[PDB]
DNA sequence: GTTCAAGGCCAG
DNA sequence: CTGGCCTTGAAC
């Protein structure tokens, strides 16, 4: 990567051209050459390009990306004077924060807006509360009310997270893996009333992003929830329509997720100061944003003074109000989970198959953190010798497809050895059998023969299931003749088993144990017994 | 008095 | 080496 030059990375649906006459300007100026370039997947590209010291000096993505970003170290950490952050919104920073310091600068945003016809509705509803009765008024002339993409939680998440509902709570560039508002007295409070909305057929709760994007497009539907990325297509259908504030709930403004078009600087760019310099002094400017939108739409942008001059479209003003009362959509990895075990727990409590408590209550202990306790952790995965006394089995999962969804431990309860405990756990979780799942065990203790024969059997009955063991011992009872045939018979399923290296043991330090940033401590002995019992797995399975 | 983590010795 | 078995210091 070279010294004097700016390579910018910048999507292909976001205005490029514009961008990169803004460097034309800079390199006018100062004599620095800059270069934009719009790959494909430069949000996959990008991580790999750049673990080798590689690639772009500025990468311009969505936040909520960044955060992975920032895990990898791969984004530099900038310090812009207080002067300077003064002259975008505040909120715009709070999602450019990762661990605590600054890792991008905040350019566009993005959120839900409410979408009405205002031929059908000169005047829309400012609460959810007027919903039913005016679709009674519109179901006589052929009409509905109200249609969005009902099947996905980014959409119907604002009307639960309207009162008292939100995901991770966020104490200063920090959220909280361990608590989730996903149960809550106002969370069941809205989704209660949107199936008090879809038992009435106000909506018929099939709804998904097409049906509603062609039922308001052609006419059917008054009032539709969406963002800016579909402004376009109804621009083309020649209907007359009009963007505003989310209807409020309880009074309480809706809170939907706020997306921040963000420019990061590469970690490993020596041009780390030319970059501040230029999105400084050049991007974020009046000119430089203007520049960028005029050849493709922005948005909302972050700039208070181009904000306040784009404002007089009432869209964008739409657009930004709704992102002010709304939250910034969280850039942890946890959040994968967060959609998963919400994406059901909606669909559930929508079909009427599940009732309301029950599908918050298991969606919030589903995408939620619970941490094992460290002295429980190093008590039961030691492996040693004198280790055959320990009674109890401890299972730390990790379940992913690469998605890494929910994350946990379960031990021993009343005769049900862990395993099959694990086995009720994933098969009271629903599949979708068309996509395969990766699923990823630690265990004290290996699979006994029962174990072995009832989970294997399980794997021949979901042929989509690929499941890897990871175990701190090997089990025996009556030794050398039932166990090695049962783990060569998890072996014919296609189980990879493998015995716990150091590597495991700190990734299991770091993943399931609450460890108050506590570095993992090895005990004496640890690499001995491990070669040690690879050494009789080598001899058991082959 | 009793239970347990830990380690070493010896015989296969 | 691997597995079987006693000793011990110290904690419940
Ligand atoms: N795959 C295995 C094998 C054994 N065990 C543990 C749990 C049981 O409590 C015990 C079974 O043996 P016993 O009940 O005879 O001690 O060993 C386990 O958790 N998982
Ligand atoms: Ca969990
Ligand atoms: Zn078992």
């Amino acid at each position: 990567i070279e010294e004097g030059k700016l390579v910018i990375w910048i999507n292909g649906d976001k205005g490029y051209n514009g961008l990169a006459e803004v460097g034309k300007k800079f390199e006018k100026d100062t004599g620095i050459k800059v270069t934009v370039e719009h790959p494909d997947k430069l949000e996959e590209k990008f991580p790999q390009v750049a673990a080798t010291g590689d690639g772009p000096d500025i990468i311009f993505w969505a936040h909520d990306r960044f955060g992975g970003y920032a895990q990898s170290g791969l984004l530099a950490e900038i310090t812009p004077a207080a002067a300077f952050q003064d002259k975008l919104y505040p909120f715009t920073w709070d999602a450019v924060r990762y661990n605590g310091k600054l890792i991008a600068y905040p350019i566009a945003v993005e959120a839900l807006s409410l979408i009405y016809n205002k031929d059908l509705l000169p005047n829309p509803p400012k609460t959810w509360e007027e919903i039913p009765a005016l679709d009674k008024e519109l179901k006589a002339k052929g009409k509905s009310a109200l249609m969005f993409n009902l099947q996905e939680p980014y959409f119907t998440w604002p009307l639960i997270a309207a009162d008292g509902g939100y995901a991770f709570k966020y104490a200063a560039g920090k959220y909280d893996i361990k608590d989730v508002g996903v149960d809550n007295a106002g969370a069941k409070a809205g989704l209660t009333f949107l199936v008090d909305l879809i038992k009435n057929k106000h909506m018929n709760a099939d709804t998904d992003y097409s049906i509603a994007e062609a039922a308001f497009n052609k006419g059917e539907t008054a009032m539709t929830i969406n963002g800016p990325w579909a402004w376009s297509n109804i621009d083309t259908s020649a209907v007359n329509y009009g963007v505003t504030v989310l209807p409020t709930f309880k009074g309480q403004p809706s809170k939907p997720f706020v997306g921040v078009l963000s420019a990061g600087i590469n970690a490993a760019s020596p041009n780390k100061e030319l970059a501040k310099e230029f999105l400084e002094n050049y991007l974020l400017t009046d000119e430089g944003l203007e520049a960028v939108n005029k050849d493709k739409p922005l948005g909302a942008v972050a700039l208070k003074s181009y904000e306040e001059e784009l404002a007089k479209d009432p869209r964008i003003a739409a657009t930004m109000e709704n992102a002010q009362k709304g939250e910034i959509m969280p850039n942890i990895p946890q959040m994968s989970a967060f959609w998963y075990a919400v994406r059901t727990a909606v669909i559930n409590a929508a079909s009427g198959r599940q009732t309301v408590d029950a599908a918050l209550a298991a969606a919030q202990t589903n995408a939620a953190a619970e941490f094992m306790d460290p002295a429980t952790f190093t008590y039961q995965f030691k492996n040693v010798r004198w280790a055959k006394g320990r009674r109890e089995t401890y299972l730390c999962y990790v379940v992913k497809r690469s998605e890494s969804l929910d994350f946990g431990y379960l031990r021993n309860k009343n005769g049900c050895h862990v395993a099959l405990l694990f086995l009720r756990y994933i098969s009271d979780w629903d599949l979708d059998p068309g996509r395969c799942y990766r699923v990823t065990w630690f265990t004290s203790w290996s699979p006994c023969y029962d174990c072995a024969r009832h989970v294997a059997d399980f794997l021949r009955g979901n042929p989509n299931l690929s499941l890897r063991i990871f175990t701190a011992r090997l089990y025996f009872c009556e030794d050398r003749k039932a166990e090695p045939e049962g783990l060569r018979r998890l072996a014919e399923a296609g189980v990879q088993i493998a015995i716990m290296t150091y590597k495991d043991y700190e990734y299991c330090w770091n993943t399931f144990v609450e460890n108050h940033e506590r570095t993992f401590k090895a005990w004496e002995g640890l690499h001995e017994n491990s070669v040690r019992l690879s050494r009789q797995l080598r001899r058991i399975l082959q």
